[PDB]
Order: structure tokens, then C-alpha cells, then sequence
């Protein structure tokens, strides 16, 4: 069975709140924050990976416009790896891709999507793999000005997916079902950078529309 409760950074698998600054890289951010969870999984130390890296480098996605994280997971399986945050680090705006001799940090050899909408399967992932990358909706004034309780706001479209974080963990806060969730607008944004977000209320902002985790 499944845990009652995980969280992730009680274990040493997350690494400290980035911000992504004025670059809408949130894919990228989303996307190297499972790739630390698994690099912790598998090799024991927890490291700073680079975002930079794929913003300048995943030609499918848009830079600071926007992308996916498949296309990222994609993108390092193909690339034979990703740097670390110290060999390649982040400046807030697209620049050429560099390439670092001896940058490379973790490898990829795929990734696994959370079926369609399934919170229970996305419990699930969270409970075996660790970190899972998830999309929702981030547009309401509520959300952006979050900064404690377990968030839900009925005028989330769970179809109108425009922002990435990372899940690392879920629990119960007061009789109410949460999924723990890192964001990289900075520490002083939310709860230290996090956000408990609604589980079990209808798929609440579209959190298990578009969950992945890379394959290590």
C-alpha cells in the first residue's frame, strides 16, 4: 500500500527553492527538480542540476516562452546528459547553448507519463519514484498570492495548464488531502517557495493533467 504521507524533503531528495527570475522557465526548473530526485535515488548526493542547460538547449521548447517537460526529459536522454547548476549557470534569459567538456552531471534514459487526470495513480508515482513534474493552473490572483493552508479555488480550469512546478510529497493537513508542491518563484514567494495544494477534489487546477518523471 501506498503511504498515508511522503515528503520528500525529509529525505534529503529535494534541493533548496530556485527562482527563475523574469524567464518563464518553469519547465526547465520543474523538469531538473525531478532529475535531482532521481540523481539522489540512485546516487546518494543531492545536487544543484542546470536549468540554464535546457533553456538554451531544448530547440522544441521556447526558452523563456514556455515549453514541456517530455521535451526536456527527451532532450537529455538524446543529449547523453545534463549539467550541473556550477558548470552551467542560470542567467535568466536564452542565450546559445554552450557546450561544457565536463559539465555533464546526471543522464536520462527516458520517462514515464501519469495517466490523464488520475490522482490516485499520480499518488502513486509520488509514493515509488519520488519528485513526479506536474503542470496546473497558476492564473488566479488566489494562487499568486498563496502563503499558507491547503489552496483551492473553485474558478481553477484544470484545461487551462500555464505554469510547471514539481510535486515532492502529499499528506493531510486538518482532515484535508494535500499534495506538497515546490515552486521556483523564489523563497519569498508562498510558504518558504512551497504550496499545499488540494488532492482528491476533482483533479483541483489540472495537477494530474500532465505529470511526468524521468527515468534514471
Amino acid at each position: 500500500r501506498a503511504p498515508d504521507s511522503v515528503d520528500y524533503r525529509k529525505k534529503g531528495y529535494v534541493t533548496p527553492v530556485k527562482n527563475q527570475g523574469q524567464c518563464g522557465s518553469c519547465w526547465a526548473f520543474s523538469s531538473v527538480g525531478a532529475l535531482e530526485g532521481q540523481l539522489k535515488k540512485k546516487t546518494g548526493k543531492l545536487l544543484n542540476l542546470s536549468p540554464q542547460n535546457l533553456v538554451d538547449c531544448v530547440s522544441e521548447n521556447d526558452g523563456c516562452g514556455g515549453g514541456y517537460m517530455t521535451n526536456a526529459f527527451q532532450y537529455v536522454q538524446k543529449n547523453r546528459g545534463i549539467d550541473s547548476e556550477d558548470a552551467y549557470p542560470y542567467v535568466g534569459q536564452e542565450e546559445s547553448c554552450m557546450y561544457n567538456p565536463t559539465g555533464k552531471a546526471a543522464k536520462c534514459r527516458g520517462y514515464r507519463e501519469i495517466p490523464e487526470g488520475n490522482e490516485k495513480a499520480l499518488k502513486r508515482a509520488v509514493a515509488r519514484v519520488g519528485p513526479v513534474s506536474v503542470a496546473i493552473d497558476a492564473s488566479l490572483t488566489s494562487f499568486q498570492f498563496y502563503s499558507k493552508g491547503v489552496y483551492y479555488d473553485e474558478s481553477c480550469n484544470s484545461d487551462n495548464l500555464n505554469h510547471a512546478v514539481l510535486a515532492v510529497g502529499y499528506g493531510i493537513q486538518k482532515g484535508n488531502k494535500h499534495w506538497i508542491i515546490k515552486n521556483s518563484w523564489g523563497e519569498n514567494w508562498g510558504n518558504k517557495g512551497y504550496i499545499l495544494m488540494a488532492r482528491n477534489k476533482n483533479n483541483a487546477c489540472g495537477i494530474a493533467n500532465l505529470a511526468s518523471f524521468p527515468k534514471m
